[PDB]
Formats: structure tokens, C-alpha cells, sequence
């Protein structure tokens, strides 16, 4: 134990987005009724400078079937994001999950990915690239002036498929010239004023690395217009080490890009959770204490790369709202409970909320 | 003798402001004559990017009695900041010296300090804090859209004095409940945009160093929204030593606190002013020198802290006009003058100007 | 050889602006007509948050007669900044060549380096400086608003003639007096928000760099309003060495002076162009491979001392336009080809692009 600050409220604690001013944003992932939360607006307004939707603006929430655009949701979060003066990403235009059917189906209703016409399949990549467009048409020119910070793909590589390429119905359907449109598209709608990132997890192990590497040289070549890398940083105490996440913010810094950590949450467990505790009250000190050197090691090397990482945003606010927490019942037959933040469940400070606010 | 560079006028000299423009604020002192003063105000304009009054806006100056605000003085010193681009600092909402004695009188006009009824004297304590709550209310309303930088309470650290709170009617009718409540009512009224400070001398030495982190720590625990510390400077050329000054900072920063230099000057004495030359041209270059030496050795080390200190202000403009020079008269029987800035008194750089500018 | 990233297309390529976000401004020379070709606009949109005018801003160009103003090409360079959130530097107020003769003729229509009577020449002496403040008032009333970066005088330094000043007519007819009254006029009418240069090439040369360095303290000394010094940049491969451009950074940082490196390029060959390659596609790679480790020699000092250059200009944007080729087609015989940028004549990144882009 290393860390004995008082355990003070978090919502008058001095701001964490203050003390990273001349670093990077710090940012929370958040979702539409936390914007009218007291606690939860009060934090976001103490310590937050850069807010994320969590689940408002993936795919299927916004377009859930064609042209069917929902746009209430998203815009309460970019409107309080406004009020507030905070910085914004966009979650995401691209992924293989939370992506509804209808993008897939040929002007027949049947999956695209099952047609062996050649013919016809380069007609449904035409007219899956068509959508896609349009999908991204509409939403940034919609937050374009607002949001700067854009996951245009997510989670597009996958080390156990072939070529690394995650074989998801855009990749069997189009190869890599969904991720090509999508960058394209962006940039067409939104001016060169955004910033866009292909964000991914486990950016650091190999050979997902590589491939992550090897994709985006591909599209430089192909005239892509990324911008940046965005790293979920979805780690455990003890993985990944941190030399392997500096050389990967050093790796694709050497492609002149910019990296962002977007979805950031230290699990108290390893991966999978093998014992979560069942309740809060049940995690013993020590575990707190070996978080707060955690986040210390990451936040200190954060400082280090800061020419390299525009922003830090984390998965969450406070310990009482975390999809880990899903993931610790999971696995533990219903019952579970992770920490995975700064601020606990009832909005005071943790050890790991000084390790990282001090001098260093 | 080591700082050669000639004694240029200072008014085109090149800017100050500008010389630390990546590392924090350059700020200065200022009465309200002295913003329609020709060479004050070009001084100004040329060599800093902050402003604070050094006494238009203590608390008798703006409410010398109830409810009778007076806005002149403090209104032509933010418009000047405002016409010039300025960021302005708060001097300040809450001091035991320069408060009109009505706060301390209960509603019977007694003192408030000779009550000796518990119940009347809750009572009394409720009234303190209501009245200093509208202090606060109509101040930092009137000036929030302007004003980043606030020394809520001033000075409130006594060492000599029991638990080292400074035994002023303050302490004595609320306890430290005076201080929470200033915090609070300026963050109320103002939001979440403005850095409030507790403003401090001799922030350094021990035990005073060890009362205002367990002062500070107390109040971040009644859920008090402190933003920074405040350190005065008031310094000579060998007293405090620059590693204590280091260690200092440090320290507040480790509390997740900013820091700011607030009134800073280089006394040619000691403390007291052992011996003041009795007039300017009687101090020899040798002290100049001496001077311009400590004036690196503080600035080196304020770029080394840069990320821990958001400004650095000067308490005045140039030699001409000094509090300094009271306390040199006094002690040395009616006459005498300091020379504490790094602009002379006909607005000639000096050697310490050179030492701070150059490119260390 | 040592840079091997693909040669990309630039247009679409990282952002070397982005990259030097947080350390200093990237910019670009251009010609009116480059704001309307679509792959130099996008390029600049692209890679650079600054705008010089090549040529459109010099004395001749914006007053070849007296009186008579010509502002369509400038307005068109400081519009296209405009439209898109770039910086803008002024090229240039004062400058020995593109200057028109009207400037140095007497009211008689003789020239008045000839006139023999010292009253008359004092005479002279003020309708020259008369002029000059003309010439200066109009086109910084012009353009105060949007140009922050005034190249007030330029190349006013020669070693090879007396005490190291250029003997044009501005000399001859004022001494120093015409460098005092520019910077002056400047600051009159462009405030104090305007940052004021002192631009020249070779600057790191001894005794050049005495003698501006001995200028500038005079004219400070003379109550001048200097901000900063332009270096040109105009470097080879191997001239000159790196730790000269170091010190002569540094030791005009130590004067207070801001520096802006103002028209960078990296020439394949010595001075003069001892052999051109004739045509594009005869450089070899082992020459580009060179000239990226120039390149990341250069930019990395930059970093090193981004605290003291506050932008960084090429002479240009990509290989198909460069002042370069007249030289080398003069000193081979009408046929040679420079290749002084990060990009290429096609609009594709070159190695001492990747060279700069990467994480150090
Ligand atoms: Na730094
Ligand atoms: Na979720
Ligand atoms: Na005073
Ligand atoms: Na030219």
C-alpha cells in the first residue's frame, strides 16, 4: 500500500482534466441520461473535458434500419457536451457488432455474403459501399461542426483470420475497401478539420500489431486520409506491460499518426475474470492499491508519449456504471463486481485517483 | 557581475509575456491610474498577459459598507484587461486585513467576537457566513464572465497561532467554516470555469507549509472545490532556498492542486529591511547583479515546474511604485527604496530583465 | 539508405501540420494561382497551418508606383488563409531588392545617393523614411487583422561591406534610420498583437551573425520594437552543421527574441549547384536517403529548441515549384533539377517526409 489521500467526494476534488490540461483530453464514455444524472453531470463537468457516447451513436442506433436516422440520443450528448465546452469523439461508423442486417442483404432480402454470382457479388459491394456512404453522409454532416474525434472503423483487424483481416459480413462482401469508403466518406462530409481514427484493443500484442501496421500502410498507399490509431486500452493490473504499449504508441507515431486511448478501464481481475468478488464491499485494499500503481505506470508513461496521445478517455465514469460488470457476473455464475476507475460507486476518490493526479 | 546586455527602455524591449507564453501567465499588480498612465499602460501592453489590482477589489474597497458595492476602480482595471486581451486574477474575497469591521457586528452592533451565549453565538456564525456569502454572490456575478483566476480567502495560516489557523474574527466566530463556505458560495455563483485559490505567504517554510496541506486536505474532505494555492513570493535574494520553493510546489501538486506565483518581488534586503540605500541611485551594480542572479535561479525553476504552474505575476509593474518601499522608509526612519522588479523606476530593463529572458 | 515507408501519396498523408502541432507552426510559400489549383490547395489544407506569399507581398508587387497599390494577388493568399484557419506571415515590408526606384528618387526625379549637399540630404533622408512609413501604414492598416508575422525588413545585413551593413540605398541615403522607422511603423499601425522580424539568410555564418546580432542590440537601443529574427534556411545537405544553426537560435533567444525559420529548403546539392542532375528522374535514391537524414537532423534540433521557434516555413509546397531550379538550370547550362521539399513533383511523400513525421 503506497496510496493513503483521503477518500474525499469526487465532485469538488481538484479536476483530473485540469491537471492533464497541456498533456491531452481526458475523456468519459458516457450515455444519454448521465447528461441529466446530478452526480454523473456534476463529474463530467469537474474532471471531464471530452465525452463519448457509449452506445448512442454505434450503427445500429442511429440508422437501425435503412434511412430510418434516430438522432435524439445522440444529439443530448452533443448538446451537453456544447453546453459545457467539452470536446467530443464519435463511436463509432464502422463495426462488425451493434450493425444492423439490413446493410447486408442484396435488393433481393437474401445475405449478400452468399451469392457466387461473381457478377452480382461485385454489384452488393457497389451497393453495400453505397450505404455505408450514405450512412456516414448523414451523420457527419450532421455533428461534423461539433465533433472533431472520429472512430471511422472499429475493430477491423483480427489475428485469427486470414491476412489478420476480421472476416466480418464488410470484409466478405467488400475486402478492405469498406474501411477504404469509410475513411474516403468521412473526410468527404466532414472537411480536413476531423481527426480520423481505426480504433482497435489488444493494439499492442503481436501479431494483431502488425497487422494493424501492415493495414494502414495499405491504405496510405490506396490514398486513405487517417489521421490517427485509437487504442481501447482495455487492460488488467498486471497486462499488458508497459514497454509493449510504449513501443505500440511509438510504432504507429512512426506512420505520422496520432493516437488517442479511447476506451480505457484497468480491471481489478485477469482476463477472463477468473474470481471477481461478489460485491464491492468485498474487495480487499490491497487490490485498490495495486490498481493505483497501475494506473501510476500508465498515466506517468501517458505523459512521456504525450507528443504522441491527443487524448486518454476512459470506458466510464464512476465504479457504479462499467460493462466489465457484466463480464464479472458472467463468469461468475450472476454475481460480480469490478472497479475499474478512479472514482468509485459512490463518487469518491480512489487510491488510484491520487496515484495519478500528483506531481509526477 | 555576469548580465551586460544594455539598459534598454523597456517599453519596446522584447515581451516577457511572450518569453514564457509556453510555460504560464505573466501577470502584474495594478492600480486604475495606472491603466490610463502612458507608460504604465504601454508596459503593460508590451510585457504581460495577465492583470490583477492590487487593491481596487480587497473586500473594503468593494463593499466598505453592507450592501454598498463600489464597481469604479474594479471595473476600469478588468475593462483595461478585457480591451488588451488579459487574463485577470481576484485579489480576493476573503482577508483579515482590508475588511470593513460591519461584517463582525451582530445585529445589536456589538462585536460579535464578545458574545458568550452558545446559541447567540451559532447565530452570530450563521449571519458571518450569510453576509460573506453575499459578498461573494454580487462579485463574483458581476465579474465571472471575465475573471478566471480567484484568491477566494488570503492569508488564513498562522503558525504562532493554535491548530495554525490565523485567529482573525473570521476563525474566531466560524471556526474554518468560513473557508468552506467562500469556496463554495464563489463556486456556486461562478461554475465550474473559474480556478479557485487559497492564496498564502512564506507558503515554504515549516510548520506553515504543513498547516495549509492539512487545512487544504481538511477542506477537500467537507467536499470544498479548491482548484490551486496561491503563493505570494515575497522573497529576498537568499531566503526561501530555491530546493524548498521546489519541494513546495511539489507538494501542493501532489494534492492535485495548480500553483500560482502571485505576488512575486526580489527585495534587495533582508527581513526586515536591514539597511535600505536611501534613494535609487545609491544602490550599487553589484546588487543588481546579485538580484538578476536569484531572478534566473527562480525562473530556471519555475520552466522546470511549468506543468505544475499556470502563472507567474509580479506584485507591480516597475521600480517607480512598490509596496516595498513602505516598509523600506519605516525601518530605516522615513527614507529609503527597494528596487524588487526587473524594470527600473524610469522604465529601463535591468540585469535581472536579461537573466529571465534569454534562452535558459 | 534508411527510409523505406512507401512513397505515399501526399494529398491524403499524414498531417506534417498535426504532427508539429504542440511545437511549432508548419508553413508554406505560394503564388496566388496555387491557392486555386486543386492539388496545391488540398495540399496545403492538408500539411500546413501557415502562408507566406512567395512573391506577391514584396515592395515592388504591392506599390510599383507611388501611391498606387495593388492588393488583388495578396488579398486572394490572405483570403485562402482565411477560409481555412491558417496563420500568415508578411514577406515582406522592407527588402534591398523588388523594390522599386521610385522609393529613392528626389522630388526632382534624380537619385538621391547622388546628392552632394548635407542639407539636402537630410532632406532627402526624411521624405525616404516619409515614404517608406506610407508604404507600411497601408499595407499593415490593410492587413493587421489577419497577418500575425510581419517580415518587417529583410537581408539587411552584409559582412563583406562596412561595419556589416548592406549598402543599398536604404543606407546609403538613411544609415540605420530606415530599419529603425520600419519596425516602428509596423507597431503604430498593427498594435501590439503583431510579431515583428527581422528576416536574413546565413544567419548562423560568422561575422553575419555578429553583425545582426550587434544590429539589433543597437536598435534596441534605440527604443526599436523587435520581436524575433527570421532565419531563411536556404541549407544543403551538409552546410551548415547543425550545432551553428543550434547557437544561433539560442543566442538570439537570448536577446528575447522569438525565431522563425521562414524559407526552408533542403538543396541536393552544394552552393553554387555544383552539378544538377538534368531532369527529375536522374536523382538517385542514395541522394533522397541523404537528404532525409538532413532533414531529420534539422527537425529534430527544432524540437529541441521548439520553445525558441515558434514556426517552421518551407519556400514552397512540393518538388514541381522551387526558386532552386533557376539555379540549377544557370549553373549547368539552361538543364537541372532541384528536390528541396518532403514532397515530390507528382504530389507523393519522399523519405525525408517519413523522416519527419515519425515519433522522435
Ligand atoms: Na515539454
Ligand atoms: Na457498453
Ligand atoms: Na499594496
Ligand atoms: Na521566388
Amino acid at each position: 500500500g503506497s496510496e493513503f489521500k483521503p477518500h474525499i467526494s469526487a465532485l469538488n476534488a481538484p479536476s483530473l482534466a485540469q491537471r492533464y490540461k497541456d498533456y491531452f483530453y481526458i475523456g468519459a464514455a458516457v450515455e444519454p441520461y448521465q447528461t441529466t444524472k446530478e452526480k454523473d453531470a456534476k463529474m463530467l463537468q469537474r474532471h471531464f473535458n471530452m465525452i463519448v457516447a457509449e452506445n448512442a451513436m454505434k450503427p445500429a442506433a442511429l440508422e437501425p434500419t435503412e434511412g430510418n436516422f434516430q438522432w435524439a440520443d445522440a444529439d443530448r450528448i452533443v448538446q451537453f457536451a456544447k453546453e459545457n465546452g467539452m470536446e467530443l469523439r464519435f463511436h463509432t461508423l464502422v463495426w462488425h457488432n451493434q450493425t444492423p442486417d439490413w446493410f447486408f442483404l442484396d435488393r433481393e432480402g437474401k445475405p449478400m455474403v452468399e451469392e457466387t454470382d461473381p457478377q452480382k457479388r461485385e454489384e452488393n459491394r457497389e451497393l453495400l459501399l453505397q450505404r455505408l456512404e450514405n450512412h456516414i453522409r448523414a451523420v457527419v454532416l450532421r455533428y461534423k461542426d461539433d465533433i472533431k474525434n472520429w472512430d471511422v472503423v472499429n475493430e477491423v483487424v483480427e489475428p485469427n483470420d486470414p491476412g489478420g483481416m476480421r472476416n466480418s459480413p464488410w470484409y466478405q462482401i467488400t475486402g478492405t475497401e469498406y474501411i477504404e469508403v469509410a475513411f474516403r466518406a468521412a473526410r468527404e462530409a466532414g472537411g480536413e478539420d476531423i481527426k480520423l481514427y481505426m480504433n482497435d484493443y489488444n493494439t499492442e500484442q503481436e501479431p494483431k500489431r502488425e497487422y494493424i501496421y501492415r493495414l494502414i500502410k495499405k491504405l496510405l498507399e490506396k490514398g486513405v486520409p487517417i489521421d490517427g490509431v485509437g487504442h481501447q486500452a482495455h487492460v488488467t493490473i498486471d497486462r499488458p506491460p508497459v514497454d509493449e504499449i510504449k513501443k505500440t504508441i511509438q510504432r504507429f507515431a512512426d506512420l505520422g499518426l496520432d493516437n488517442q486511448i479511447t476506451e480505457l478501464d484497468v480491471s481489478l481481475y485477469g482476463w477472463p475474470p477468473r474470481p471477481a468478488y461478489p460485491t464491492y464491499d468485498a474487495i480487499p485494499e490491497e487490490r485498490f492499491q495495486a490498481q493505483a500503481d497501475r494506473y501510476r505506470q500508465l498515466f506517468e508513461l501517458f505523459e512521456e508519449l504525450k507528443d504522441h496521445i491527443s487524448a486518454v478517455t476512459f470506458w466510464g465514469i464512476a465504479d457504479n456504471h462499467t460493462w466489465l460488470d457484466d463480464r464479472a457476473r458472467e463468469y461468475n455464475d450472476g454475481v460480480g463486481k469490478d472497479a475499474p476507475f478512479v472514482f468509485d460507486p459512490n463518487y469518491r476518490v480512489k487510491p488510484a485517483y491520487w496515484a495519478i493526479i500528483n506531481h509526477k
